[PDB]
């Protein structure tokens, strides 16, 4: 996150770590057994980290769960991010508190103007590189479909929704990917992709939740 401000220890409790010996992408928990993140960070041997504020120093109120499976959006691709999300099931039921909470999804599309919460441990600098290790926050809008098309002209798909700021200064970062753009309480986002990383004219790009509810639903039912 770059121009953002340290959230708080535990301040937003559905965001979870994903950990491969490190930690290299965001995601949410969805329920007890359940975390969504973007397909752009499948790998094998995940451990999902909840809880977590600082990442290299144990607090007290992580909880550490292997996956079972990840389930790969049918019709990812990974040449345009088109349908960037993925599920994974945990081995083992979250135990859910105050601080480890899942987050609802959404049963409609949010406007352009609504103001989102977005976190991740990722890259703090727009030029150099700077990772924090506590969870840092931005408070962002939807912007416009217009606008956002007019960023990346040929690129953006109904899928896709942009939020930040036009110029620049504020954005999602490289190990942000995966993490969460709640709205008014709801998952409506997930983060993908940008050019860079808080460069005027190039605002962050960010998976469109509510058209995948019926998937994620009827995944979870049979998995
Ligand atoms: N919002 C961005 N600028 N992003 C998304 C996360 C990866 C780097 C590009
Ligand atoms: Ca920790």
């Amino acid at each position: 996150i770059v121009g953002g401000y340290t959230c708080g220890a535990n301040t937003v409790p559905y965001q979870v770590s994903l950990n491969s010996g490190y930690h290299f992408c965001g995601g949410s928990l969805i329920n007890s057994q359940w975390v969504v993140s973007a397909a752009h960070c499948y790998k094998s041997g995940i451990q999902v980290r909840l809880g977590e504020d600082n990442i290299n120093v144990v607090e007290g109120n992580e909880q550490f769960i292997s996956a079972s499976k990840s389930i790969v959006h049918p019709s990812y691709n990974s040449n345009t991010l088109n349908n960037d999300i993925m599920l994974i099931k945990l081995k083992s039921a979250a135990s859910l508190n105050s601080r480890v909470a899942s987050i609802s999804l959404p049963t409609s599309c949010a406007s352009a103007g609504t103001q989102c919460l977005i976190s991740g441990w990722g890259n703090t600098k727009s030029s150099g590189t700077s990772y924090p290790d506590v969870l840092k926050c931005l408070k962002a809008p939807i912007l416009s479909d217009s606008s956002c098309k007019s960023a990346y002209p040929g690129q953006i798909t109904s899928n896709m929704f942009c939020a930040g700021y036009l110029e620049g200064g504020k954005d999602s970062c490289q190990g942000d990917s995966g993490g969460p753009v709640v709205c008014s309480g709801k998952l409506q986002g997930i983060v993908s992709w940008g050019s860079g990383c808080a460069q005027k004219n190039k605002p962050g790009v960010y998976t469109k939740v509510c058209n995948y509810v019926s998937w994620i639903k009827q995944t979870i039912a049979s998995n």
